[PDB]
């Protein structure tokens, strides 16, 4: 009755996060300035090289050089001996208007509260209470042990520590009734950009000790346990002019980590009528709504929107039969207890508030208490 | 006992669409004259521009100009009017050789059979015996629903479509044991670029009649199915001037539409050597395998790896409760008859092939019979 599942996390300085935070640094910018900014900014990463590229029609001066920049510093990308140097990079910038087409059917002469969604798809949310933050093991884990390397890279513990990383978690799990139960880690993967100096043996030592033993209960870590410890022998190129980075392209890591489900949309570089971002929170907001409310142990949401219109046009709820409740029953409560339509998300979640940069690396649930973490108290 | 499920997908026009064609263009262009071709292309689409960007060791000789621009002319930006044109766009390049570090670390001097992953990374494959080309209804009407599209525009039945168009389909379904039927098609959303003088009325019209009642079989539609066609009421602008490209950004509309699970990874620019692809399309074989073979009626496979490590780090299956055999009794059957190694993958699949541009737009998976579609007879 027990099964393998892996999820992967990355560090603030693999090339794919730096985009996400990035654009979300230049939406919250906008927002600083103006509130009902409307963002869609892609961030493209090379060696030497920041692009942006997209739509964004705001009132709100913003200087991109800056903003890019002072994005790349606090990743830590500071020196050419690093491999990238937010003082030297090159910053492109290639943004134009939001399409008047699109302005005039989305948002122009509309209510606030009644606007529509500012394109078509499909979210998912998901909550499981095998954490006490709703969220799958493997890919808490997985984040924790890149934040753990970026706190030593910072705080010098582990000064050969580069900004670019990647882990990756398999979890053993019990089935439990259509719940799951972690019993153990089954294997760890770490790779981390290093500099020059350091040998094999020094790094994947402290990568066991100071990083997995500090991040991982020793109650999932036995003799067992398979350790792939900077696996490639050699990781000293990296960001930028090892891979080249784009937004939106580590969408699982931001979510659920193979758990559950996912739409397809990109999370960061987008404002509150991209229904990409506000309804995936939205959808989680619920989902954890119901776990924390005691009416399932593991549920998926799923919701769409068609491009123009306020309203969803599919709502659907999927309890892997955890619940006494019926998935129908649960769809009613939704539908009494939530109002999906993006001009009401922004004023529930505060979605014009600048805080989206805290969210562009190691998740956007689960973490922070964020609007979409504080679940809502249920009438039934 | 039923419930809705949405999934979107978008022609060969949408930026997002162009930038994965582009990429398995450059990708093709180099197996065709170097099987052994390690290549990472990424590809950024904004007005005016093509951007190729990443990481190519070829012994190839390639003309990206000529190979970007004979791409978007097939997709039929080929005039200002209608937003691109291949003959006057900018194509930039931002391409280097593959890190030596990578180089080092997964290919160099290790026998083809026993070449370690390219990356780590997690995969998923999944099938469901709704249709015959075991692929989820929601999404095979989508993709059709583009397809009439293209279809209409280039023979000229429709002048006024352009290349851009969005579709999204809602289907009701009921539960079957684990395994799901389809009923009835519950919403259409349909987004199209057209040109200045078609009215929208007469979209709407041809959209109905043309499009949706010749791809969906009457059955699934009636009186009560909702249409969203043209529902933003003017969309003109289109292509990369309406909206900001990039490779990997429809990894959903490239796989199952919500269905199933997604590992993160893209597709399109990357070689036999990347997993996020070769590992996709073998799970996507196993999972078709199983059902075709009898096994289940509906399979999800995981499988995850570590860079520089040839075997995979776990393999999972979950048959939703639609077979008589557990799934470990499963999972046994896989290993005896599958060896998901990279360097075996690329021998079973015939990677080398220059065939990947075919497979970038209309999903990767329920098409033209490639290998991985071809289902592998199991012993047990
Ligand atoms: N030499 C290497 N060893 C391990 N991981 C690497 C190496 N070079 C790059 N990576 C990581 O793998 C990703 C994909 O190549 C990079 O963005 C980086 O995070
Ligand atoms: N005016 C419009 N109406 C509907 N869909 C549009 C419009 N403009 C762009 N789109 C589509 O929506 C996507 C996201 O804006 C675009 O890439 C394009 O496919
Ligand atoms: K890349
Ligand atoms: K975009
Ligand atoms: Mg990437
Ligand atoms: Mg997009």
């Amino acid at each position: 009755g027990t099964f393998l599942f892996t999820s992967e996390s990355v560090g603030e300085g693999h090339p794919d996060k730096i985009c996400d935070q990035i654009s979300d640094a230049v939406l919250d910018a906008h927002l600083q300035q103006d509130p009902d900014a409307k963002v869609a900014c892609e961030t493209v990463a090379k060696t030497g090289m920041i692009l942006l590229a997209g739509e964004i029609t705001s009132r709100a001066a913003v200087d991109y050089q800056k903003v890019v920049r002072e994005a790349v510093k606090h990743i830590g990308y500071d020196d050419s001996s690093k491999g990238f140097d937010y003082k030297t990079c090159n910053v492109l910038v290639a943004l134009e208007q939001q399409s008047p087409d699109i302005a005039q059917g989305v948002h122009l002469d509309r209510n606030e509260e009644d606007i529509g969604a500012g394109d078509q798809g499909l979210m998912f949310g998901y909550a499981t209470d095998e954490t006490e933050e709703c969220m799958p093991l493997t890919i808490v884990l997985a984040h924790k042990l890149n934040a753990k390397l970026a706190e030593l890279r910072r705080n010098g513990t582990l000064p050969w520590l580069r900004p670019d990383s990647k882990t990756q978690v398999t979890v053993q799990y019990m089935q439990d009734r259509g719940a799951v139960l972690p019993i153990r880690v089954h294997t760890i993967v770490i790779s981390v950009q290093h500099d020059e100096e350091v040998c094999l043996d020094e790094m994947r030592d402290a990568l066991k000790e100071k990083v997995i033993k500090a991040v991982v209960p020793a109650k999932y870590l036995d003799e067992d346990t398979i350790y792939h410890l900077q696996p490639s022998g050699r990781f000293v190129i990296g960001g930028p002019q090892g891979d080249a980075g784009l937004t939106g392209r580590k969408i699982i890591v931001d979510t659920y980590g193979g758990w559950g489900a996912h739409g397809g949309g990109a999370f960061s570089g987008k404002d509150y009528t991209l229904v990409d971002r506000s309804a995936a929170y939205a959808a989680r907001w619920v989902a954890k709504s119901l776990v924390k409310g005691g009416l399932c142990r593991r549920v998926l949401v799923q919701v769409s929107y068609a491009i123009g219109v306020s309203h969803p046009l599919s709502i659907s709820i999927f309890h892997y039969g955890t619940s006494q409740k019926s998935e129908r029953e649960l769809l009613e409560i939704v539908k009494k207890n939530f109002d999906l339509r993006p001009g009401v998300i922004v004023r529930d979640l505060d979605l014009k508030k600048p805080i989206y940069q805290r969210t562009a690396a190691y998740g956007h649930f689960g973490r922070d208490s964020f609007p979409w973490e504080v679940p809502k108290k249920l009438k039934y």
